[PDB]
């Protein structure tokens, strides 16, 4: 998609202390060899008090979001929040509260749930909306939370590719104007993948009880076996490439003019990582944040694109790839030009 | 908001057997006085194999209603499945399942959460989304499902005012043609409500285990203690009456010229019930039929429209409301004109 008429106004990440990896390994929750194979230095750890509950630091990260752009919570038209995990209470609207806090009564909020893509598929949702005519206001708040915590989440195991880190970001979109400008969005799907997130688990009538540890890793072996695809590498790069390709070629942009692009925080530790399939160098993308943070659940492309304006990484004229991915398979990709530093 | 191009092309719910209240209080699962005070007579209710997953009856819903209207699912750019509660499999995206099954690989799958009114509130957000150029197809695929299991819902008692029903409903939009044209959809909310859904619970940080019985009557009666406004039942009832009139002016359509209202599932047995203020008698509502599934999830509308449509009593030139609400607060509201018969 094109956008003639789309902004980035606001962007801002709430993220708790960081806890290392070194500690992790000294406490016997991390095996050391994966420690260094995954890369992931350091991940956002949040208290178990109820004020960082992922609710709570969502709407922490909204109103900052808010702040920095200059938008105000009146104009805001329609709220997304996406997230991969309990939110703190069951039975119970969570958009809806942070709709309340950040942005206030008579907006429509509805939760998103599209794994770890749910950042960047919510910004092609929240601008067929704000282009419609539905609502009033020019602008969209979209945020995302989660804090993960145990029996059932190991931060440090519970995924082969990479370590949860708890936390908020917020993106807030306008068709008036904003520091950046949407060239583009554009979708890779390969829903034949979802088999790779549920592996041979059965479909249960209720949550299972005390929680098993997570392991999504032994999922994808289990389901990969079942599957028996013959292309399902493949399968996994060429959706990754269409998002990426269409992204780029809806902007006028190519890879080489790409300053930036802010990635998911994962990592295989040998051989070829997501920056060989894009086509750019390790430096160019947001691993050296990501891998400080860990993967902030459906957050990571928000909090990176934050990390890279607040710390003047970019200045007008540069053009930066946000790129999400997550299971399904769906993976969101975006090409936004930098206007001006808020 | 005024619609001139989006239509509903296929409409299908996909229930399991019902099971009588009557039933439910000789099994001691429910109060005579409550069964009789709530006038349900009857509710639908999946076995627990695997097969009657939430996923897999939306699936066969989705097929029913994609079949009914004659659209390819190459044209289907866009899935959007509501839900409530437990899909089967936790940290597992449903709904590229839902969309892998009833349309194929390539086609952005999202979960939304709007509570009761996913149903009704996902209408506008595909609405846009087809209108928006972001995909080639003209269709979107719309799907609801749930199936309550316990120690944490019971059906017959974890809502004061309804009383859960087992299933999964589907409705195909499209932006070229259907058997039914959407003239107007609209939402009325009030986001200070979502404390009526939480009551005074904590926030955990990580899910209750052992899962006590969800109540969520004393969640309003604690909630509303909290909140202490003065004006509670006037917040309710402004934002339902402004989705009604909303819908009902941009549809150029009067309350005596709507020929039947779809509504949710739930009943006061005494005092004012929402036909009241919708301002049309029972019998133009889908309480006839509403009171024998209970309250479908977010599935009401459609299964109710399906209903409707599959028994031939409405006829081409009539218009029918569609009638939201769900806790946050939220309602979303449409009225719909058929135009042929399928």
């Amino acid at each position: 998609m094109r956008w003639e008429n789309l902004f980035v106004s606001g962007v801002a990440a709430w993220l708790p202390p960081l806890s290392t990896a070194q500690d992790a390994v000294m406490a016997g929750l991390l095996d050391p060899a994966r420690s260094k194979l995954r890369g992931i230095e350091s991940v956002t750890v949040a208290s178990d008090a109820e004020e960082d509950a992922p609710p709570r630091m969502a709407a922490r990260a909204a109103r900052a979001a808010l702040g920095r752009g200059d938008v105000d919570p009146a104009d805001v038209s329609l709220v997304l929040h996406s997230s991969l995990w309990f939110q703190g209470i069951d039975l119970w609207p969570a958009a809806s509260y942070v709709a309340h806090e950040a942005v206030g009564r008579h907006v429509p909020a509805f939760g998103l749930a599209q794994r770890c893509n749910g950042g960047m598929g919510a910004i092609e949702l929240a601008g067929a909306y704000l282009g419609s005519g539905i609502g009033a206001g020019h602008a969209a708040l979209l945020t995302t939370g989660d804090r993960f915590a145990g029996p059932r989440i190991d931060r440090w195991n519970s995924v082969d590719v990479t370590m949860y880190g708890d936390g908020a970001a917020a993106l807030v979109l306008s068709t008036r104007d904003g520091f950046a400008r949407v060239l583009s969005t554009a979708t890779g799907v390969d829903n034949s993948l979802e088999i790779l997130a549920r592996g041979d688990e059965p479909f249960a009538p209720h949550p299972v009880e005390p929680s098993p540890v997570a392991d999504l890793g032994t999922r994808t072996v289990r389901g990969a076996e079942l599957a028996d695809l013959p292309d399902l590498t493949h399968r996994y790069i060429d959706l990754l490439v269409a998002a990426k390709t269409q992204a780029l070629e809806d902007a006028g942009t190519a890879i080489e003019d790409i300053a930036h692009a802010v990635i998911p925080v994962s990592r295989r530790g040998t051989g070829h990582e997501l920056h060989d399939l894009l086509g750019l160098p390790d430096e160019r993308t947001s691993w050296a944040y990501g891998r400080t943070t860990g993967h902030v659940g459906a957050g990571d492309q928000y909090a990176g694109l934050a990390h890279l304006v607040e710390n003047a990484l970019v200045q007008p004229g540069d053009r930066v790839l946000l790129f999400g991915g997550g299971a399904g398979y769906t993976c969101t990709a975006a090409v936004v030009e930098i206007l001006r530093m808020p």
